[PDB]
């Protein structure tokens, strides 16, 4: 006989699976008491949580709002076709020029779709090389020959790399490959970028050679919502996102495509009209995925709701100062970031004239509760053991930090930098060495402690800190 | 000024978002107030909502557990690795033989990633054809030529089909099928197909061709992990799998391959061991996907806890119960099903002797909140207006619902075919004409109220039926 | 110093290189004491000899007729106008309905280029199998599903085949194939089918899938030409040919391609005209070769203008005749030809019922003067060790033979099997110990000497017997 | 009744074809009466000519010499083998170091066959591009991104460019693409280049990126042979080649291929030996071609006897300098070459200075019999009205020509572009209107007649003036 509903079904996590559920409550604490700095990452709120865990979960709902596959949708359309107007609204974008696909599960779906749409395998594709700060889905092969992501694997990809020397795009060199390689699609945006992008030279060179224009904002989502960063809509045919990162929803991608007029081109007939709309949404469902995420899709609606608040703009511009406070610090103790700055959310902060790889500073920030990511900066050959760090501003700055607390970040993080060139310069380069001077280190223990310290001083969104299992 | 944490970030759904919050609430009752046929579709736990809406979600963990491309990863990896090793466990897999990748996204990004991992761009794969019962993502073109899904536009798909007068698969003709195109993989699992796999037979297919063997049991893994169906990791290489459907778990999707020496096959050197592992951990990333969902992860961990319990294998069996008693009743009233009955969780109803497509019916059904959906049988082509209707026992099942209840869904379809005819023969068989008479029919009605009182009989798990906003 | 022009450039061959000379004359010894039966042979006459070893191989004219390339083309030009329009005439076909390019340098450039015209790379394409007697550029890959022609390499091929019970192509199972894989191009036309075509029904198929319909008529050309076999220009929309086989030329490909208004098709705009003309003349040049053979051109021309004569009839007449009687007599031993006989110029002889694979006929056969060639039958998994021989009727043909030589041809060949059966019998059928019966065999000498007596019988064109170097 | 044998078969062309006897005539005399200078033609031997006129046509040879796929190969084995050998030998390449196949039908059939023997479907090339000189199969497309050649079509291209100020390979600028392209195979020689190649470069180059370097002598193989300019066998894996230009031989190609022992390189395991041979035999054949063309096999074997003999190094000499002392005159009458001058034996002629297209000086020269041809240079977009004439040495010195009359060419050509120039300024640039320039222009009968009295004072290889039918 079968177990009562309740029993397996009803009763709280915390009795079904106290395994996951102790482990939830670690993560929930370590969120709350460190320092949180991966710019990729975000504190999304708790209303966006109580979207993502509901009964969403449980529909299937394959088609676009009123016409499905399935039945049982009258709600499931509701939410979609709300979550499709509130991503228009939240960008300030007229659905008689912009449509969106809401569906796609994440960020590298959302790419693979966009360009599934628009190409036929082999299309020749450019994007920002990944070294440059380019994404894995803009077309990324190693400087080896090696092909990393799928869409080096199944499109043709030709990179194009910011000046070795500035850190900026070469916007030069950038119009000479695409005039050589000849691409359908090139590719703006990116993970590591720490500038601003010229859009509108962007569609200069692709109109020049006759390409497609995507920008992918994943990262920048939120600052471009709030209209403090430069507006890809304005200049590009497509822009993909995710909704995780300064956007500040759940995890789940987003594809903006133009709807309407062509704007006048020699040799284009009169009254063409955009042609993305049946293509995308065809890309992602039935090309692509199978059944929309519902609880994503709800909980993104939430999500883009909050960004299209007065607090949202103050919150963005927030971030923006405040990667802009910790770039300005680590730059007055020596720090080499790339481009000496940042217009954006991060900073790409080259360790290798310290004689560091980003693996190490990683793992010392690691075990002193700060949360970074080594990441590869120009002319690397490793992933794992890359030549940088890069540092993120959007997940403190929505526990409230403001400049001043960046400026204690930066502290921090010059404090694991030199505690981790320390460590090396007494134990050794190889990595079975180094990690001998990680253990019973008065000053990672010191560190960690100044850590936990500052981030409880903190609020926290998503969850009570005064109700969760683990206290200080 | 930024606004407090706790005001956006803290306060709950139903402040800050009451709009999604009532249209969840809206989908909550429709979820428990009627008949819920999809056979994709399942009703998870609470414990497994609980843990899909959580803090989880703010975590970027590329790579594997233990190396990482991001810090702070401490306890998102014993979930992982809990994850894993429940999957395995709940297959009772040796993990020696087989592991296990947790990370896609959902079921299609499962089954692209297992293709790219083992597959070249425009390899060929034979999959059942999707009016013969196979999914989507096993190669669907249509009978006119139409690539539908990516896996027949990156790769060469032809699939296989079933006996036109039977409806089970012809294993005489896959085999001469596989002889003469020569795939290099061959997938077995389906949608729509309401009888078991001999998977021993794939398996002497595949080696007199020299393909690969995949087995899709995204429908029946609940099954499957409960021993009440043939097990594909006895003959198959790779065995993806959605978590959602008779699983009972999150969306999510899963990647078993094998693990260790390779059984003797002449022609192959000895010492020989299986090489999945490292193509399907870097095909799911970083070749295709970003950022592991970790909601979905956890979330996905707690599932396969409960999947793993003498309470679900009584589940399992009641499914399988349940789907044959519907199948006897339906047949019983003279309507035509596919094979002549079920050997699983589904059965595939075939609308065209009745003079109806499936989008009649699910609508009408629809209108009754009886949720099914219409569904391609043999022969089809349109898909949006199809031959037949699938119905699945699985979600119903998790309600508590025994075999004399789903003799009662019986009698419901029944009444709900008999009023789509009378629709059809008083206003005609073109839509324009049928749609009238879905218009203020107090037949429809009083079918909508039949159901809602038998539905509200039940239990449901996921949430407190007690305490939704919306009652009678 | 530069040696005088007249020494290097004016010196005859027999002068200048006496080793090339005399293998030339050791060959042309060969082809007129033997007897040629290899079925894409032919002996050409000295008038197109003449031309093709002509100061015509000094011109460069890439391009058009009055659209070249280079300069110095007025002649070329006309020999090339002069050579389309006879190739026309020699197929009685309509300039307004049918154009042609005599550029490919032979038959597998023809195809290829054909291929190029109409499809993208990894485009489908359906051909007779190998072993069924289709050609190698007809999309060969092997029963072991290595790919061996290029046209299943840049292509996506699936052979259609023979029934095993008649040996004639089965058009249900072509239709059925054509359906299920959905060819772009579907071709017609073989290498070892000893039977006419079904045009219309290939016609009829190609239309139900959307197929455009090549017939590769290479072998049967000059058949084709004098009207004794079907017309595939009734039924396809290209025609590819060489022009060294029955047709009696140089050695150089044909396409043929349709012109001028569309048939009329439900599915089809009012006054469509066909749009091959420009892509297949494009594909032949720039995309494929580059300078035309213009000896080869002009030795073509040649031939086209004496494939259109009275006598060429007789001839293509006599060929079939040939071919049935020496078909009959060998019948008459016992043998086993697919499908019973033949309808054009070549049997196809299974030699598996006598416990023999061709090559070792072959060897034998050639040892003995009598030039045939193994070749794949139904079945057969092995190109150099196969299960038949092809025996053709044109080379012989050419030199004046009639039936009651082909009866006798027939009795040679029905002496070199027995002889090859009794050395298999005395010595082994593993090749090894089979090659010890080749050395000092008095019975293959004694052959040899017979056939060489019969052969002399016989006038032969191209050169003067009475005039070659080496004399009985 | 047939006619008999000796009517069609060994009547000559002058009774059997008088039409194409005519033209065939009329050609002769227009090769003996003008200047021939398209830089890709030479004048072969009468030796040559009699192969290529022989019974060799009619011979099927499928496979290699000794392992064939037809009986009766005992002569055409011999004359391969030997064809080989010579082609080995006035390379002065070691048979252990060194293969070669003599088969390819063409120098773009060779060229499509080392790359299918080597590069998959889509693998990556680079080749010179077509405006600063390389050929079509080198992987062209427009700048404006039409596939030209099915180089770039079957193959992924990006070409590197001359440097645009000089004219001169931009060698840093190719390595700097090679590095970003990652191509497999690097191509280098080409059509229009005047200068010499840096194999060495183009070997680091190829080392650096990992490719495959294949370098296409196609023009000047003839010059190679003599040791009179670089050799690419020092550094390059593959060299392919025509056989009728500078080398003057018959149409045909070859493909060498390294044999034997790697050069050494770390990671590379000891005794690593090359394995080019079988994949580029296979690739010949039965990839891409059919049967051999025999009667082009012993052609080239005599040509290659020829081009091994000391006169033919002073040949070579004489061409070159007669491009020189050519390239002299037209630079000391203020005409543009690019690079300056030459190091081989074409001159490349910028007419873009002068305001005039090649076409109109290819059509001028045409009407005074003068044979050239119309050329891209550096930034052309059209290949029918380019901005170039290239004019070559080869043909005329191969009649005896030296430099004093090369320089009475150069004023031939100095007349021609003044003629042309004084058309345009009297009747306009349009095409319509230049051509009306072009008739009763007694500065063009002047000039012709002048060109045949100049040509008629020279000797002429292939065939006897003495013996034609229009004399003058
Ligand atoms: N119906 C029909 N169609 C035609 O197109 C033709 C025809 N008849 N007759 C004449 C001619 C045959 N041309 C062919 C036919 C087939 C193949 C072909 O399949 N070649 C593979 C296998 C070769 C093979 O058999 N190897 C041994 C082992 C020993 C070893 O490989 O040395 C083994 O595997 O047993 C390879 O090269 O790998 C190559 C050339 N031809 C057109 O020209
Ligand atoms: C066999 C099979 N495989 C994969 C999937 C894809 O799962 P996602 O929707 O998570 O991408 C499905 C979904 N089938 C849904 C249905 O049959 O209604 C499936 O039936
Ligand atoms: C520009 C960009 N685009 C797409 C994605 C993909 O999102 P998913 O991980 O959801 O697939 C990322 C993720 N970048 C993660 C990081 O920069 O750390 C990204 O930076
Ligand atoms: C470098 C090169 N390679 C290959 C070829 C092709 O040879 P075929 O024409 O036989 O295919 C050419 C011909 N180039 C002709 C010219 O430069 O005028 C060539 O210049
Ligand atoms: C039908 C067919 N098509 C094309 C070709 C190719 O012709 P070339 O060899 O000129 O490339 C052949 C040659 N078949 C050779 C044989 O049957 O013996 C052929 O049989």
């Amino acid at each position: 006989h079968m177990d009562p509903v309740s029993v397996w079904g009803n009763t709280p996590l915390a009795t079904v699976d106290p395994e996951i559920h102790d482990l939830i409550e670690k993560e929930k604490r370590r969120q709350c008491r460190g320092i949180e700095l991966i710019a990729s990452e975000n504190f999304t709120s708790f209303a966006v949580i109580e979207a993502l865990g509901s009964a969403l979960t449980n529909k299937y709902s394959e088609g676009m709002p009123g016409n499905r596959y399935y039945g049982g949708n009258e709600y499931i359309d509701q939410i979609e076709n709300l979550c499709r107007s509130r991503a228009l609204q939240a960008f300030h974008l007229d659905a008689q020029s912009w449509g969106v696909n809401v569906q796609p599960y994440s960020g590298s779906p959302a790419n693979f779709a966009a360009y599934t749409a628009v190409l036929n395998p082999h299309d020749r594709i450019m994007g920002l090389d990944l070294p440059s700060g380019g994404h894995l889905t803009h077309g990324y092969y190693t400087s080896g020959g090696k092909k990393i992501s799928a869409t080096s694997i199944y499109f043709e990809s030709l990179p194009y790399k910011v000046n070795s020397t500035t850190g900026y795009i070469d916007y030069d060199r950038l119009e000479e490959k695409a005039l050589d390689f000849r691409p359908k699609l090139i590719i703006c945006g990116g993970s590591a970028y720490p500038r601003d992008w010229d859009y509108k030279r962007f569609r200069e060179v692709a109109d020049k050679c006759g390409a497609l224009l995507l920008c992918d904002m994943a990262h920048t989502s939120g600052l471009v919502a709030a209209q403090e960063v430069n507006s890809p809509f304005e200049y590009c045919d497509i822009v993909t996102t995710t909704t995780h990162k300064s956007l500040r929803g759940p995890r789940a991608g987003m594809i903006f495509y133009r709807k309407g007029p062509k704007p006048p081109k020699k040799g284009q007939p009169e009254n063409a009209v955009y042609d993305f709309e049946d293509k995308i949404n065809f890309a992602v469902f039935p090309s692509l995925q199978g059944g929309p995420h519902n609880h994503q899709i709800g909980a993104l609606a939430v999500a883009l709701k909050q960004a299209a608040s007065p607090g949202f703009k103050a919150y963005a511009k927030q971030v923006k100062a405040n990667a802009v406070a910790l770039g300005k610090y680590l730059m007055g103790k020596g720090y080499s970031l790339v481009t000496g700055g940042t217009e954006n959310h991060l900073v790409l902060w080259d360790l290798r004239p310290l004689g560091l790889t980003g693996n190490k500073v990683e793992k010392l920030c690691d075990l002193c509760n700060i949360t970074v990511n080594k990441n590869a900066v120009f002319g690397d050959s490793s992933a794992l053991a890359p030549g940088g760090v890069r540092i993120g501003a959007p997940a403190m700055t929505s526990r409230g930090l403001v400049e001043k607390d960046f400026e204690q970040i930066g502290e921090f993080l010059h404090r694991a930098v030199t505690l981790t060139l320390e460590i090396q310069k007494e134990h050794g380069k190889l990595l079975k060495d180094f990690n001998k001077g990680l253990v019973n280190n008065k000053a990672i223990e010191d560190l960690k402690a100044d850590v936990e310290k500052f981030s409880a001083l903190f609020d926290m969104p998503g969850f009570l800190v005064s109700e969760m299992k683990y206290k200080d």
